[PDB]
């Protein structure tokens, strides 16, 4: 619910995720959230955008156990 | 709403909405919200991106069962 | 929190606040959401941006409110 809308926001903005990938985050299962989240971190990490690496991973661990 | 905010943000990044309209979708009725968002569906299409189509079609049949 | 996602959407929609002050506003408490949701309806404000400003200052209101 605002879990996955708070990682759609902060992938979205950074530009880390494709449309389909966005697509899954929101309409899709927990698992592939959590799994597109890790995927969107790693990308943040590799565009030297730090901060949203940060606030990513901390959205997935909200988002894992869950 | 969670999904109101679900159709702001999608909206918003696609460009299928204005700046007032978005205004409206979060300060408008829920009727208001609904039909801005079959709107956005509906000029998407006619820019031919089918994904942001089905996905904000999605968010406002959410809406509607609300 | 619905309205803490929604503060952070419409005050990242402004780029009045860095990725820092984001971070804070979407994983820290309610006290640091409303100061800096208050920070970007000022700086709003100050760059012209009427709509933004007071749409975030009735979702600081609201939040304030519990
Ligand atoms: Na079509």
């Amino acid at each position: 619910g605002v879990v996955k809308l708070e990682l759609f926001v902060v992938a979205r903005s950074t530009g880390a995720l494709s449309k389909e990938e966005l697509a899954k985050v929101m309409l899709g299962t927990n698992e592939e959230a959590i799994e597109l989240g890790e995927a969107a971190a790693a990308r943040a990490k590799a565009m030297g955008d730090e901060e949203s690496a940060k606030i990513i991973k901390a959205i997935v661990e909200k988002l894992k156990k869950g």
